[PDB]
This record gives C-alpha cells, structure tokens and sequence, in this order.
C-alpha cells in the first residue's frame, strides 16, 4: 500500500548499510555454495558470532541468505551475485556504489541541486575522472563496476539491435571491452575497436587478449574531447553522454560526427527519460541514476527531445530510438548526420 | 529477478537521500491538494527550477508524486503522507529516520555488530534517551516519530485483542498517547494510564487533554527500572523492550511483575522474530529494526523462545502470541505471572 511503499523508500539507506557490510566483510564468497555455520564464518571476517548471526538474518530477510536451521546460511541467487568469483558478480559494482567516494557526496544532495555541480569535488578535490586518473585502485574497482552494471545490457543489445550489416563497430568510452566482447562474440566476421582513457585502456587490452579477440579487437586511448578514431561502419557510445553537461555532451558528440563522415552510424546507449516522470521497472532507477550524475559529475540523464536537440546542434539528427527488455533500463538512439 | 532486487536494495540509501530531501524542504506541503507548478515550487525552497524539477522527476520515479504535464507536479497517496498536515502525516517519522543523530550511527554499522554496544554514544556523547532530555527539539520530533509509526498498530490492536474484559490499562513507555486513546476511543467506560519520562509525560498530558479524554486518562512519570504504577487489569508495553538489552529488559519485566501482583496481564506489543529469519511483508523491515536497535541503544528483536525466557527470569511466563495483519510487523504476546 501507499504507507508501506514510503516506509521501505524511508529504510533504504539501512537496507543499503546491511547490503555493504556484507560486500565488506565478504560473507558471500565465505558462505560460496555449501550450508555456513555462523560461528565457522565468525572466525573469518573478525566479527563475534551475536554480531554476525544477526548481520546474516537481516541478510535473510533482506532475501540475500536462507537460515535453512538456526545459525545455519546458504546464498539465495541475489547473494550468489555479490560473490567475487560469480561468472555475473556485482561484487565490485556492490563496493563502488557504497564506497565513501560515490556516497560521500548524496550527504550534500540539496547543495548539488542549488549549485547545479558535482559535491564530489568538493569532498575529494577534483573532478571524478581527474582523481580517479589519481587512484588506480578506484580506477579498477570503477572499471569492474562498470562491466557488472553493464551486463543486462551486454546479454541483449545483439538481440534487439542487428549488427550484420557492419564491418567495423568502434565503442566510445567503452570500458574494460564488456560491451563490444559480447557483441564480436555472435559476429566472428566484426572487427572491433575500444577507445578509452589510457588508464583504462590497459584493462580493456588485458580483457581483449583474455578474451582471444585480441585479432579483431584493437584498444586505442585518448580524449573524446580531442577527437573519436576515424573509418568504422557504426559507433557505440554506452553509459558515456550522461556523464557530462549538455555543452560537453555537443563537443563528444561533434568529435562523433567527425568520425561518422559520409556512411557512419552513432548508436547512443543511455537511458531515454520520458517528458513526464513516472516509476520504472529498470533494476536502477533512472532518476537515482541522474542525481548520481548530478553529485558524482555534474552530469544528468535526459528524454528524447532533450537528445535530440543536443544531436541537432552535434550536425547530428535523432533516426530511430529502439527499446531494450524493461529491467535494464538503457534505450538504444540510431544517431545519423544531419542533412544541414 | 534475482539481480533486479540486489539492485533494488544496494540503490537504497540514494532512495532515502531522495526522500529525506522532500522531507527537509516541506516539498509534500508546498504541493499539497492541488497541481504544483515546478517554477512556483522554486519559490518556496531557494532551489533553482532546474535542480527542483530534477529532484519532483525522482520522487515521480518513486511513487511519491505524479507528472501530469512537464513541470506541473501533484503528490500521489505515499507524497500525501509527508505532509506536515496530514491526518495520519509520517513527516516527523521521516524527519527522525533521516537525522544524523539516527543515521550517522549507521556508518559505523561493523563496529556496533564487533562491539556489541551503540555506536549513537560514540557519535553524539551520550546514551539515547539521555541525550534526547537533553535535546528537547528532538525529544518533541522523537515522541511524533512513535506516533506516525504506531500508527498501524493503534489502528489494528482493538480489533485483534479483546479490552471488554478490563477495568484498568497502563501503557508503559506509552509515548504521547496514540496507542491508548485509539483504545479508549472504542471502549468507552475503559480507564487509562500513560507511564513516560517526565519530558515525554508532558506531551502525553496535552495529547489527552486535546483528546477529551483527561477525564479518564491520567499521565503519571518514572522510571519502569524504579517501578510501573500497580493497581491496573491490563499493562501494555510497546515498541520499549527491544530498546534494551535483555538484563535491563528482565528489570522492565520484573517491575512489570510487581505491578502484576495476582490478576494483572501483561501485553509485550513488539516484532516476533521467527526462529529462521526469512523475508517479511511487514511495512518496517523488523531485521532492519533490529539493527537499528543496536546501532542506537544496543537493543535487539526477539524471538518468541528468546522473549519466554526473559519472562520465565522475570517470574512470568508467556502465555500466547496472537499476529497483527501482515503489513503491522509487530505481535501481540500475552505475558502473565509464573506459577513458581
Ligand atoms: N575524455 C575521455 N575520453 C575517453 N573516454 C573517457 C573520457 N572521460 C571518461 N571516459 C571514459 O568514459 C567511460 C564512461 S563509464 C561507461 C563505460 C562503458 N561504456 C559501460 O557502459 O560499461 C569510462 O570508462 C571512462 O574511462
Ligand atoms: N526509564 C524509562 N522509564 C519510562 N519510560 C521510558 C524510559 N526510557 C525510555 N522510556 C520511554 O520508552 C518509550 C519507547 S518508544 C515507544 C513509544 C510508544 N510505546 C509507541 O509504540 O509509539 C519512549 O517514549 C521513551 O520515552
């Protein structure tokens, strides 16, 4: 009921803290696949064993555990997914988005909302990218939680998009190389290319060569800013635009054109806002995901018009906006040159 | 699915930064009855059109209003509920729940579960309930906080426990008054009793003076370590128990004993946990209520076996457990004298 549905918005930030303190201590990879006795797990993670027992049952009601006997805990599918060693782990996706570096900043909400700019700068002392440039360890956890957040994304696009008729697909901003991976793996004739940060670009060719693709996908680094490598069919740009205020996202977006020339096609993967709010079924809210744009970058998600005004300026011209399946909350925008 | 609630819950404590930002800028009252425009809105709450719409857009996203046209903004039944002005408002329980004197402790959420005592003591330099007669703001937004929750137990008890028998019912730690008066307003030749603190007994008096009811509810001040007032049929102690730990909880328990003497029944309204924690439709998660407990005062939930033996110590003995409708939380166990 209504009551309700306000009570559990209310106690998400315990519900949030119980979540991190599992992903902390990592409970999941201790209980892994077997029964876990809690005063086995106690003398793992340097909690007393009262103290875990009722971590673990919050867990349970939290629909993270199974309390199969009393001080007895098996993973539900949901905890299996916090486990490192999981083949689909948001573990490190887990630790990113409850890090004092993504949460500090929510604590001065109001002042981002005023002020229109990231609290995150102000909290750490530069831009997010900037200071992540700066510390190699949020870099990778960063990168990490990208590919996990990615996935829903990664496992449909290929299945609701036809990438046959392109030779060559390059992914701008492309990550560690989760997207354009699963989309060389259904296409062995596509030759791929990631361009990235030099920082993060050592994660993609390490993931490309991993992968075996490092024979049809090539990693380059730069500044999208500076300019997107020229000569592919079709550009990706995933989780990028969203980052960015509207004057940034018309300077990526002009270096996009650049690259598109006469017969080159944009493909902007990114939440598609409607003109007027209402809830979403996307396994991440995609309002939450604009104010975190907003306190983290100064960034915001956007409707179509919103996009379509900012390609109109880029020399670019909305084609066609293709939906993917609801819990993954991205649309897929066909981006083409403007006649002009 | 599985992966769609993990990221339900790890995107919680954005959700509650959201909510709590409505909350501190009266946005439920701005709006009210009607439909709001977002530039009026921005008027009221010194945030610019811009950050406020982002902000409407988010809480549309969560069910707590609704976008009928862009910028034009009405509260659905659950926005309804923050109004300061609503005849059932959770405001003041908002407020409370997303104060720093409730959620500061919970950063620190390992270090209670490791120490098992309050991690409140350490953040502010006092005892809870020590602290808030020292604070008076918050000793007022407190006592409002346990009427907006009680609110669905108040509403439900009278209809799922029979008061027809009774001359006489003590509320021990009865806050303001709500669970009581919603009692004696369907029993009319019923007589009452509220036992709080002084600070707290001061707004119970007024509560039932504006009730009408002084002529047959008293207000009486203590200490329930010191003693309960005897003389009464029926004691209900609510939402107080998993304030302690179980050797203060036996001291509740034994004045409560005292009070008893040969005809008296005691009430415990309070969550029974299960014996294997699973989830629960209960408005309030009551694992999360458990923690919060801990972090706060260094209380807990119960299980019926765990409460039996806190009775069958303090000379009494549970006598039945009868449920509240699901979305409550809370149970009602009977507790009467032990034979001995
Ligand atoms: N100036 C710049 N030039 C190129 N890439 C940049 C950049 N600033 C940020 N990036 C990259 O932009 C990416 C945005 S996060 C999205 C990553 C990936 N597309 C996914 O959806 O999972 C980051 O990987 C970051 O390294
Ligand atoms: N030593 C003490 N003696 C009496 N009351 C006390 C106390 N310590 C705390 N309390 C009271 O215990 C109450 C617990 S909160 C529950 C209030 C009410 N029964 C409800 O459910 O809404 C508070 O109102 C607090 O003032």
């Amino acid at each position: 009921g209504a009551r309700s549905l306000l009570m559990q918005r209310l106690f998400g930030s315990r519900v949030t803290e119980v979540l991190a303190a599992m992903a902390r201590l990592d409970l999941a990879d201790a209980i892994g696949d077997g029964i876990a006795d809690v005063h086995d797990l106690a003398r793992s993670c340097d909690l007393p064993a009262d103290g875990l027992h009722r971590l673990l049952r919050a867990l349970a009601g939290l629909g993270m555990c199974e309390e199969s006997e009393p001080g007895k805990f098996a993973l539900t599918a949901s905890g299996a997914l916090l486990r490192k060693d999981h083949p689909e782990s948001v573990y490190d996706f887990a630790r990113f988005h409850t890090a004092p570096e993504t949460t500090r900043p929510w604590t001065n909400l109001e002042q981002a909302l005023r002020t229109g700019r990231p609290t995150f700068d102000e909290h750490f002392g530069s831009p997010l990218y900037e200071y992540m440039a700066g510390h190699p360890e949020l870099s990778a956890r960063f990168a990490a939680a990208m590919r996990g957040e990615s996935l829903a994304t990664a496992d449909t696009i290929a299945e609701h998009y036809d990438f046959s008729p392109y030779r060559t697909v390059t992914d701008v901003g492309g990550g560690d190389g989760t997207l354009i991976t699963a989309i060389l793996r259904r296409h062995p004739d596509l030759r791929g290319t990631i361009f990235e940060t030099p920082e993060i670009a050592e994660r993609a060719a390490e993931r490309v060569r991993a992968a075996g693709l490092h024979d049809r996908c090539a990693v380059v680094s730069g500044d999208f800013f500076d300019l997107v490598p020229g000569g592919a069919d079709l550009y990706l740009v995933k989780s990028t635009l969203h980052n960015w205020d509207d004057e940034h996202v018309v300077r990526i977006l002009s270096s996009c054109r650049t690259a598109l020339a006469d017969r080159g096609r944009l493909l902007v993967i990114d939440v598609v806002l409607p003109d007027r709010a209402e809830p979403d079924p996307a396994e991440l809210n995609p309002y939450v995901k604009d104010l975190q744009m907003l306190v983290l970058l100064g960034g915001r998600e956007r409707t179509r018009a919103h996009l379509d005004r900012l390609c109109a300026r880029a020399g670019l011209v909305i084609d066609r906006v293709l939906p993917l399946p609801p819990h993954v909350g991205l649309s897929l925008t066909e981006v083409v040159p403007a006649p002009a």
